[PDB]
């Protein structure tokens, strides 16, 4: 186990084989989950690409976050999709929390600290426990089938995850920098492999 | 009663079957109230949406805030109805608080904090004590005949109701959450009933 | 004497028949003034209104305060008129000072703390001291014949009028509330008289 | 009331006249209750001070902080003591927060975002409602009887008091200073007579 | 079962009475171990206290975790003991983790993530699965003749026990938080019962 | 001398015949200066203006600081001009200071404490010291020849010259006020004479 | 050496001539570097210009910083190029840190604090350290051939250069002004020679 | 005036004749000020010595900073003292700010970005104007009677002096070496007499 902190993964230049696999000891099926993480990219305006994919066997979208051109986020667990529009985009580097739960479908998404209204997305479904999470690449296929036009150019960090919805309180606390313990996906504690051209460097991010 | 402190009512899919009614113990008819309450929604560029309905069994309108659509908020009392220009929106949670008065028929119109001027609405009018308070939806009969074109979609809460005008002191520290006692419908100890697909979950706003 | 501190004077509705009249202990012609107001109305996109109206049985403009539309504050003085122009009017409380002196016919202009140039108007000139003061509607005979088009709608108070032109350091405590003492009228001790649809509420500005 | 934000209440001398008044119109009597506030002082290798005294009729030590000589901090309820034993101090600004519930008795003492154990008290008791709240001195008759050798010397501030138990999630975002809403007594929105010397002064700490 | 995560049992007074008994589904004889809690208490420089007891109808100090005064951690297993000096104690919350295998008799002891050097006891011995598991005090009965003097004062929670020897590489993602399953004892899924005064609450540590 | 502290000459009418004429003790011809004053006028949208006219019997623009309209700060020497554009004017009281020096031919320009780039003007040339000097016109020959197109209207003061470039540091306490000695020309000991309508009145700008 | 602190060579016309050659005692060759100064000009909107010029016999633009007419800042390195692509730009002296290291081949680019995205250039390459480094012109051989459509007009300074990529904190207390110790080129010990028209004065930036 | 900008007076013996005389432009009577200065010398284990000395010609102690030995800083103003106690001390360079307010009295004592705890000193005093301020020596009449026992021996300089209060966030910039203008005695822009054994030399500290 790595520890990652002041740490960040850049993809600096656009692949479809630059990307970094995180690996995950998990052994129940996901009821509900919280992802946050730090990226920075200038693709924003250009193109769309892949912050944060989850995949299983059956299905190669289970979660993915996503940016979407001239939309906003793309955010989708079990291949439905939300949308939180984002008509203003700015570029500095831009932190995330979503979370789901299955038993109300809930999601919530945060963006530099301020809550996107909560949408319903997949309300009963169970994400896989098997699983292989991808950095810097969309995964069309599990572990692979990766585009080149999907791919993040830039950094991302910071890469936390649980298995339950982090109250607002607990989010605060992250985004401002407070102590919290990450129960599913620790960048303290981060296993990972490194395909391709990928670097760790200081994070740009304070 | 129950304590909703810190709690809100999501109401994550349009419909028009998600609704919660709210019981006031109110025995007299009134001759000014003030209500103040958090909602969230991003419907405010997309269509009309219901933030409190009042009605009374003679009166489908006998208390509404709704949002109308590229004019901002619609304020009626008594089926009559008088507006407040809004010409831009902020994806934030805003909190209102609105009064009136029927020995002079004064509204006053609270948004975060920021008066809107006074105006005249209904002068001499008394509102039903017999009353239908819902939350999530537009009702044109006592109880019922909501539309889904209507339905809130998001969050609503720390809906509290005074028999009385507040004055902006006591605004300001419902705006910043000083000391109150509602007395006509009181988050602390609220009496709720809830119906179809709304949930109970920790507010996003402060 | 009445102390109005922390009230103000609603005119909720246009009407040619609300207003209130201010009476000015004054015998002596005004070499000079200054008038300070806070006032609060949504007309400044919609059309004109009189702020403060001064009238003297020669001359029914004696002092006009007027906002005049998509033009900004007419001042007039003997019935002359100059042009504090207001490029973008936005809906908030204004607080104004305006002064006077006849040795030298300086306009000074005062907007939230803020001067406006110095403008020359009416060198020379002297007003009457036997003058009927009123708020809510412009006059165009001594003490009546209003127009309904020019009421005001909305809220005016902290009405305090002196003989003499307060210099900006006097100026900046009137704008933060500081104490003064005005010898011409006197918002702390007001004699007034009211007539149709005005209510005294407390004032909305903090 | 009063936006002391970025301010503090400056005792500069050693006295039994300084001290500052806080009003908090409560309606209920308090069943649990959270205070947070920032202070510094060099008194505390000198001799005891207070540091937050809520005294009601019945009972001058209805809820005090105090600092005791070699000791640590007194936090009492009642009139019922408990100790949070302090070895070491250093002279720095200390952030403290303190939260008790009637239902278990538990208080919670944290000191600059760490938490001490968990401890008794008072279990089942209600603290009255109708209060005298000091800062600088510690009183012993609800309005008075001051001692100066237990006054405050030195800067309190940040004075927040909330009616129920903080989570550690909520308080770390105080400590932190992400963003809250206290409904019992708010720094934002303070209502507060000074008496003697005390001046407001910017904040020494961040 | 209770998923008891994000929370703690606090015993918020000295007794003989306030105790929980955690039932274990455990019926094959233990050859191995590990059990993990984290615990929070002032009581380390005042006297011993026990941590965690096992017992069983034969042996009532069959695994035994107990803090002696101004010696350290002493770790007991089949009524034999070892000692893990400890010269110097933090009032902050600790984690450990103590690992048993009959196999070699190696005694792994790990406290806030580093470990202690490993020690040899009761090599060959077997555990016994008819085991009560009390928390809060020391046993010497299968169930009870607790003594107020070696009962803990403060939290305890996070208590994960598995019959195998946790590996460094696992025993680091406990005390960091990744993803673990416990089989014979599991915080997210605990059986217990409540006696005397304890509470549930937000644990303190992150 | 006059020590015209905390005033200004109010120009309060379109004119060719309003200007003040300043005295400058000075005989050695000046190889560089420094010239600053402090003017507010609204005249910026509609037209040129002249903000201080310097003229030798042999060269009527030998220093001249004139806004020309939709360009901004026309500056010349010599008769020779660069122009420090504006692309957006405020009406607020507008602060420069203006510093040339022959040896370079460098002149800076500031404008309310923030400096212009450096450009190059008449290098090597000298400015006589016989010279007139003017305010509120723009004179053609040694004393006169004004036109009303060109005249400044509005307010100017604290006009100070000194015959040698000051530094950065040195024009920060001027814009901010701190002690300063001018060596050609000083707002505190002025020689001035007045003609036609102007008027010393307390000066709008803090 | 001469320390050059707080003062910046002046380019205050355009010209092929004007220039300043900067000598490093450079003799090993670069495998990383980290070029920061901060610069002020006009003609940003108007033309492309040459902020930093590093070449060898071999390669013209072996380092340049380029602005680039309504695109931003071009880096090049080798003679290959990137683009930090800049939308707006205002009137404002604007500090910039570049950094590249051979290894990863990654460029990082700061403006007034602010850094850009982490980009890829020339990796594996490596810089000459026999090396002519000229400020004012955009160099064509080793020391000459200055295109006068690529000069710089107005001010340079702060020049400084590392031979390894400044971590971000570093970077971070450049900007404030903190200490550091340029080990290639160093401001407060420049060896440099003036040719042509260029002056050096006190810094305009703070 | 010179910029002793880097460089810091020596006073390398001990001795009753070296000293430097600093000049302040000051034109009137001080109700506040704030000094700040950096020095560093090993006297502080041996004995006290006089850091600042200001002395009018009624008063030889009207403003001075003194380590006084075993106790710490001595601050004192129109001859009455304050001690801001320094029970360890360490051999380092030393920056201070001090600040005094007439209005309330309050002495601000600041060491290497630290505030001490707020003291009341001489409140409603006002510091004369006609001042002789020396460094290096301690003295007893308006120009002279040093003791050598009481010189510093070692090395002072950035001393900067406002006649205001400065604003913590704004003394922080002053630590950091952010932007200040001194308004009573400006280290980049002193006057200055030396006398006796006494160099300029680079600063050792940053
Ligand atoms: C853009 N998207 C997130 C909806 C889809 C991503 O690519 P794909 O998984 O549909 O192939
Ligand atoms: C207020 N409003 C007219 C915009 C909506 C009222 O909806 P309804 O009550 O007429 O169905
Ligand atoms: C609107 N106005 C103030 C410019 C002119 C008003 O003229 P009048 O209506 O008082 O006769
Ligand atoms: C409890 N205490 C003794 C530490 C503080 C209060 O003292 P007192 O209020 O009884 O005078
Ligand atoms: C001493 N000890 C606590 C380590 C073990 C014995 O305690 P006990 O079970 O005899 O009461
Ligand atoms: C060109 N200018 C408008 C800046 C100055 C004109 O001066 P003048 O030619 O009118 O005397
Ligand atoms: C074109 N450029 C801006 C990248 C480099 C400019 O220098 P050069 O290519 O003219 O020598
Ligand atoms: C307090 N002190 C010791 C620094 C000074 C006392 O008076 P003096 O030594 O300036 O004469
Ligand atoms: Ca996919
Ligand atoms: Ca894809
Ligand atoms: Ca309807
Ligand atoms: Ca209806
Ligand atoms: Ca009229
Ligand atoms: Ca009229
Ligand atoms: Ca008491
Ligand atoms: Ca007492
Ligand atoms: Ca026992
Ligand atoms: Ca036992
Ligand atoms: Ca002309
Ligand atoms: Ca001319
Ligand atoms: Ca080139
Ligand atoms: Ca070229
Ligand atoms: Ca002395
Ligand atoms: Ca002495």
């Amino acid at each position: 186990q790595t520890d990652m902190s002041r740490k960040a993964f850049v993809f600096p230049k656009e692949s479809d084989t630059s990307y970094v696999s995180l690996k995950a000891p998990l052994t129940k099926p996901l009821k509900a989950f919280t992802v946050c993480l730090h990226f920075y990219t200038e693709l924003s305006s250009t193109r769309g690409y892949s912050i944060f994919s989850y995949a299983t066997k059956r299905q190669d979208n289970e979660i993915l976050i996503f940016w979407s051109k001239d939309i906003g986020y793309s955010f989708t667990v079990g291949g439905s999709e939300i949308l939180f529009e984002v008509p203003e985009v700015t570029v500095a580097p831009v932190h995330i929390c979503t979370s789901w739960e299955s038993a109300s479908g809930i999601v919530e998404f945060w963006v530099d600290g301020k809550p996107r209204v909560r949408k319903s997305l997949k309300k009963g479904y169970t994400v896989g426990a098997e699983a292989s999470i991808i950095l810097g690449q969309e995964q069309d296929s599990f572990g692979g089938n990766f585009e080149g036009s999907q791919s993040l150019v830039g950094d991302i960090g910071n890469v936390n995850m649980w298995d339950f919805v982090l109250s607002p309180d607990e989010i605060n606390t992250i985004y401002l920098g407070g102590p919290f313990s990450p129960n599913v996906l620790n960048w303290r504690a981060l296993k990972y492999e490194v395909q391709g051209e990928v670097f760790t460097k200081p994070q740009l991010w304070p």
